């Protein structure tokens, strides 16, 4: 397991609506500074199949945690590999739907401008996340389910009590959207330094 600020991330999770069970790669915490303050908002976990995805990383074996970390290459052959995904994340700090969903919404938005790849399909992706959002809530402990079932398939689930859903509650089809979640949170200025840290632990590990 990986406890992060006294969540726990365990070994292992099976996606809603999914019987495959993924591995935990690593895990951390998004926090915000303003001013010299500093709130942490959520923790993150990243799942993935260890040795699937080992089989689309073979050339950064044998490299150590802190080799994999500094390597932005390493970083962009994990958010490419064409393998199932999962990222689980905790709420700390209380949001509404509307909060949580604009935010991650913004940072999907930018990223995807920056890239001038944000035309009208990957709008109405980001309407369609920001639909689902809206009805939700996110109190301490609060859950949300990212899940990656194809490269370009990304399915969302929540619980306001940390139980594990039994389907997927919303499918977004956009790969260029789907690309940008998995930059928000393993992309250069990503959300979480510290759970890329975790991960390159973990893969490093991975990688023996
Ligand atoms: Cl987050």
């Amino acid at each position: 397991k990986v406890t992060v600020d006294g969540i726990e991330f365990p070994p292992t999770i099976t996606p809603p609506g999914s019987s495959k069970s993924l591995t935990l790669l690593g895990a951390g915490v998004r926090g915000i500074e303003i001013e010299a303050i500093q709130i942490k908002v959520t923790a993150i976990g990243v799942y993935a199949e260890p040795e699937v995805i080992a089989s689309h990383l073979q050339k950064w074996k044998g490299k150590s945690a802190s080799e994999l970390v500094e390597d932005d290459g390493f970083f962009k052959d994990l958010v490419q590999a064409p393998v199932e995904k999962l990222v689980k994340i905790t709420m700390i700090k209380p949001l509404t739907g509307s909060q949580y969903g604009g935010a991650v919404e913004e940072n999907i938005r930018d990223r995807l401008k920056a890239l001038d790849k944000y035309s009208e399909a990957e709008e109405e992706a980001l309407e369609e996340f920001r639909e689902f959002f809206k009805t939700k809530s996110f109190p301490k402990g609060s859950v949300i389910f990212f899940h990656w079932s194809s490269p370009s398939t990304l399915q969302i689930s929540v619980s306001t009590d940390g139980s594990l859903p039994e389907e997927a509650e919303a499918t977004i089809e956009n790969a260029n959207v789907a690309a940008a979640l998995l930059d928000v949170f393993l992309g250069k200025n990503s959300v979480s330094p510290s759970t890329k840290a975790s991960v390159a632990e973990g893969i490093s590990a991975l990688l023996m």
